[PDB]
């Protein structure tokens, strides 16, 4: 679809077999989701945002469906203010900015 | 134009008589610019993201040019690590997400 930006670009995602709402975030390199249970192995990592750095659990090669488009990539889990879909997955679903 | 997301969507902007590089950021409600000494009145504000909150100065009705597209709206000035063009101005230049 074509998404205008008068409202937050919030979409439904499916990850680990669960539905969630997430923000399509072109300013994020990486995808960061709020605390949740995910199967498989993870590794502790750090990520920085506008306010500083947080500790996250990095899950690699995770299947995630975004607004009906499939991606498989890295997902960071930690105390982010909101679920954000970053460019690592936005590229996989073919997302571009247009004006 | 059309901007793919393999790399950060950085564009040149013109604000307060200065040229700067800024992210086209669908994940930001507002526009947040690195510290600069703009004239006029402002209101204090706090905005939060990954890592917590930063203190910014809210200026209203600021003229900004984004890739030759003119806009006018609110800009928040503070210690952000990157210049962020948020949805309040992205709508004014006709920017959409497409996949
Ligand atoms: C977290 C989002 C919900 C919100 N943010 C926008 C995001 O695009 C942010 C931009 C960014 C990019 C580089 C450094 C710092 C910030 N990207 C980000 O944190 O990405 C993380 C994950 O991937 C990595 O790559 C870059 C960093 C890592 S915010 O700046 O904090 C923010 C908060 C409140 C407002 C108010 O106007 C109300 O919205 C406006 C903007």
């Amino acid at each position: 679809p074509q998404i205008t930006l008068w409202k937050r670009p919030l979409v439904t995602i499916k990850i680990g077999g669960q539905l969630k709402e997430a923000l399509l975030d072109t300013g994020a390199d990486d995808t960061v989701l709020e605390e949740m249970n995910l199967p498989g192995r993870w590794k502790p990592k750090m990520i920085g945002g506008i306010g500083g750095f947080i500790k996250v659990r990095q899950y690699d090669q995770i299947l995630i469906e975004i607004c009906g488009h499939k991606a498989i990539g890295t997902v960071l889990v930690g105390p982010t203010p909101v679920n954000i879909i970053g460019r690592n997955l936005l590229t996989q679903i073919g997302c571009t900015l247009n004006f």
